[PDB]
């Protein structure tokens, strides 16, 4: 509940926030890419002292269990979850996930590969040996359904569904089919307290996470899949997609639907989950 | 004397001179130009509250005074004359001026026009109608020569004369005739205290000065020029450049010659001043 500091004057943030402000996306995508090419990277998940730790945000009896993945925003964390978490509370338990590379000196992943592994192994220690959901907000979902299809082919391991939430594309591709310019300017415009500060590591991993989206390696997951669609932005899948993926609508628009919506986005997470 | 603190782990400062520690060159380069292209511009030396102000480092009987010109550095300023102006304390006096940009929330010039401008109206306030000396080390040097034939084609003053330390170029472009790139390092791999930290707001303005160089418009001014040159490094001017020009050369590199052999420096530069 409490705000994080206000970015200073000469902050990244503030010089950032700005030119999304002033709508010069491409200039600040620019300096966020420059930026991001300076961190260092780690090519396998050994090389990391631990893995991102996982914040239980509601403990409950059980079914599946909900392991949420943040998505790779500046102003990004397990604190994305919590409102959804909060309609959970007491019924099953709602662990998220950092990304590696957000809190100075992590490393960023080398390669997309590597960071669909890393979040997939993190996602394995908060299951601690029981039956989970893989849940992702916008392109955390993009990483949720591939970490869950990592899982079942290097490992054999396999969760018992995947949630996306609003999640547009796995690559995320720059072509038109979405204004993902606009998308980024509404995120940061959503007026609300962050309890994170968009420091230079943070804004630093989410170019280099985000950069990462266009060059994933796209590959199945089997295990049934729940895309929850949000109707204020506006039969693809069949027997011949060759496993279960549903589509919901939710009276919500993509930033709504993990804030004030939630419970609605919870609601239909709840139907579905034990219509399995 | 004092230390400015130490850059933090997730500044730019730290980044960056991790990335010439690494010998990084182009990647550093290519962040601070992406950063500097996000700051806010002026075209006008009228939109401009104040002129960047002068500080007196020396004071003196007289015979003319020394302005000196910090350089475009993120780390420069004022105090990289203070120990030249050692050299003549109770002589002569010795100011030096910022340039505009590097303090927080100042805004940088739209042109190479308007950074000459700057300069040379800057240099005027500091002249307080006196007669003058302009100095610049490295490409400082270069905004004096150019603000000293400002001041003579538009205001019909004329400096007694421009000092040049080490001066290697106008518009110091990049093209094989000096390495740049190891001067870069060289220079922010200098062992000293600085008494300031290098904001984003110096780095920004550092690359947005810098890339000015490249576009300077060139006009000759008519005053004697005195170019000291460092020997440790390693018969151009006559009677058809159409003014004099001198090349006094001393036993000092690029940075010793302001630092520890900046008395011989100054001892060339009065030798000279007098010898007019
Ligand atoms: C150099 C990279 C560059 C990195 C950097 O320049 C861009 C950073 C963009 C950050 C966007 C943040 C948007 C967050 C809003 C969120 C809802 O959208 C999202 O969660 C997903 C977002 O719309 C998609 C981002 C994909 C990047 O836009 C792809 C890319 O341009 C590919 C390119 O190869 O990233
Ligand atoms: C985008 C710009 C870019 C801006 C930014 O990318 C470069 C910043 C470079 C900063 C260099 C600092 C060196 C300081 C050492 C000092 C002794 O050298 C100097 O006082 C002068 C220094 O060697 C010359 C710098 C000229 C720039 O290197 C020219 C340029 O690449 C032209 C290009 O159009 O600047």
């Amino acid at each position: 509940f409490l705000p994080a500091a206000a970015p200073e004057t000469d902050s990244l943030e503030r010089m950032f926030l700005d030119a999304l402000e002033s709508g010069r996306i491409p200039e600040a995508q620019r300096m966020l890419s420059a930026l991001g090419a300076l961190r260092p990277s780690f090519e396998n998940t050994a090389e990391l002292e631990d893995l991102p730790l996982p914040a239980t945000l509601a403990e409950g009896p059980g079914a599946p269990r909900l392991i949420c993945v943040s998505t790779p925003t500046a102003n990004g964390g397990v604190h994305e979850y919590a409102r959804l978490a909060a309609s959970f509370r007491g019924e099953r338990h709602v662990s998220a996930l950092p990304l590696v590379g957000f809190a100075a000196g992590e490393r960023l992943p080398a390669t997309p590969e590597t960071a669909v592994r890393v979040v997939a192994e993190s996602t394995l220690r908060a299951s601690d040996g029981n039956p989970f959901v893989l849940v992702g907000h916008s392109s955390a979902g993009a990483f949720a359904y591939l970490a869950a299809a990592l899982l079942e082919n290097t490992w054999g391991i396999r969760p018992e569904a995947v949630v996306l939430l609003d999640t547009l594309s796995l690559r995320h591709e720059q072509n038109e089919t979405i204004d993902y310019a606009g998308l980024m300017r509404r995120h940061f415009m959503v007026d609300e307290v962050s309890p994170v500060r968009m420091t230079n590591s943070r804004l630093s991993a989410m170019a280099r996470w985000m950069g990462m989206l266009n060059q994933l390696e796209v590959r199945h997951t089997t295990v049934p899949v729940l895309i929850i669609r949000a109707a204020k932005e506006t039969g693809i899948y069949g027997e011949d997609h060759g496993s279960p993926v549903d589509v919901r609508s939710v009276d919500a628009d993509h930033f709504s639907m993990v804030r004030d919506d939630a419970p609605e986005t919870a609601r239909i997470v709840k139907e579905w989950l034990d219509s399995l």
